[PDB]
């Protein structure tokens, strides 16, 4: 078989950004500014997270969650650079993990991931 590990969130945002660093562009010329509708989505969703007591994700969210991924294929739609981060980064089967789940610490981890990954990505430009 194979040997593989366990690494966070941080730890594989960094890893994915770093290794697409090419020969310089990011992702085939990604920057943060194309991002920017994105990182909003998730930051008016993260708060309403954050003021959720249980841990059951009202059903009203997984609506939102599900215009969340129309909005990511908006803009990898919109933007080959946007396309190729939201493939190379997994991020389609993780919304969908995280709809599955429906757990609210589940949706902050994916929160915490999508944020170092913005972080990364800014860190290493052009």
């Amino acid at each position: 078989e194979n040997l593989y590990f366990q690494s966070n969130a941080m730890t594989f945002a960094h890893e994915v950004v770093k290794s697409n660093v090419k020969n310089q562009v990011l992702f085939n010329g990604l920057t943060t500014s194309k991002l920017r509708n994105l990182m909003e989505q998730v930051n008016r969703l993260y708060t309403i997270a954050f003021n959720s007591n249980e841990d059951q994700l009202n059903e009203e969210f997984i609506d939102e969650l599900e215009y969340l991924k129309i909005k990511f294929y908006y803009e990898a739609g919109r933007e080959k650079s946007v396309d190729e981060f939201l493939k190379k980064t997994l991020m389609f089967p993780i919304i969908d993990r995280v709809i599955k789940k429906e757990s609210k610490k589940f949706f902050l981890d994916y929160c915490k991931y999508f944020e170092a990954l913005v972080a990364y990505a800014k860190y290493y430009q052009k």
